[PDB]
């Protein structure tokens, strides 16, 4: 049944994800609680945020480039869980499991960091600090220069003003993907995103009755994706490449091998 595989893609969206884009937005307004979070615009309010783990500390970019490294090794931890909340993908050899995470993590990665992205800047810690778009540009390249399409690409992103919902199902569409390098069941993964892109434009002409082209516009925004994710992978290469005093998490270099 259609109606309950999609329900149960939501609930394991719900249970293995730490914030939902409901409770992110609300913070980036300032509806939600009266304490808004702490701004990280500079130095100074950057070593105040430390105060109130990582390795050897190098400079001041290359620890938020480890900042980073945490939270995207820690979104690959809830997609994994989430991945394995849905019964199609559990049925998948263990192999064929890891093929999609490694190549599709990435791409999931970047369109849920839409959630927690405005034009001004990021949340961070659990939604408690914001981080602002004007000084991730200020750090030194190729640093700068690896987090600024990203921001594009959210606000972007944000003008389809997909809910939760929308996102658990565009999300289930990018890790299985019957076109990673390496897949041994292909048919059977082409099978299962069919059914979720049938779910997903079945979500949509409910959910967003008056959202004309909705549909083969997010599926442009999966092309998107593979483009963002390929350019990252580039930078990536480059710094591993360029910058010696600057360590990869070994999940990452997995990943990158
Ligand atoms: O290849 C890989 O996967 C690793 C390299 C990724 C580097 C690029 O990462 C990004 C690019 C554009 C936008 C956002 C991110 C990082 N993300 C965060 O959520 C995030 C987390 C923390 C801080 C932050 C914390 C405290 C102090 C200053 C900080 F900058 C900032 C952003 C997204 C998960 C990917
Ligand atoms: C199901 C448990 C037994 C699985 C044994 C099959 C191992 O296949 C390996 O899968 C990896 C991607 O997942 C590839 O990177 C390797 O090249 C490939 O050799
Ligand atoms: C949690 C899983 C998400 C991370 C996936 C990382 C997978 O890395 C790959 O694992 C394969 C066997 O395990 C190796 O054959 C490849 O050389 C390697 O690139």
């Amino acid at each position: 049944d259609l109606k309950a595989f999609s329900k149960h893609i939501y609930n394991a969206y719900l249970k293995n994800f730490n914030m939902t884009k409901k409770k992110a937005r609300s913070i980036l307004t300032g509806k939600a609680s009266h304490t808004a979070p702490f701004v990280i615009h500079d130095i100074e309010t950057l070593w105040q945020a430390e105060k109130g783990g990582l390795p050897p500390y190098k400079e001041i970019s290359v620890h938020v480039f480890y900042r980073c490294q945490c939270t995207t090794v820690e979104t690959v931890r809830e997609l994994t869980e989430f991945a394995k909340s849905i019964p199609s993908f559990s049925s998948l050899f263990l192999n064929d499991q890891v093929t999609l995470l490694k190549y599709g993590v990435h791409e999931a990665i970047f369109a849920m960091l839409a959630s927690i992205v405005n034009k001004d800047g990021l949340l961070v810690a659990n939604g408690s600090g914001f981080v602002t778009r004007e000084f991730l540009r200020s750090l030194r390249k190729p640093f700068s220069d690896i987090i600024e399409p990203k921001f594009e690409f959210a606000v972007k992103f944000n003008a389809l003003e997909l809910d939760d919902s929308d996102l658990a199902l565009f999300i289930a569409a990018i890790i299985l993907c019957g076109d990673r390098p390496g897949l041994m069941n292909v048919p059977r993964v082409e099978a299962i995103q069919d059914t979720i892109l049938r779910a997903l434009e079945f979500h949509l002409q409910a959910n967003h009755p008056d959202a004309q082209y909705l549909f083969p516009k997010l599926l442009q925004k999966m092309a998107d994706l593979r483009q963002l994710v390929t350019e990252h992978a580039q930078m990536m290469q480059r710094i591993k490449k360029t910058e010696t005093e600057t360590s990869l998490h070994p999940l990452l270099q997995e990943i990158y091998k």
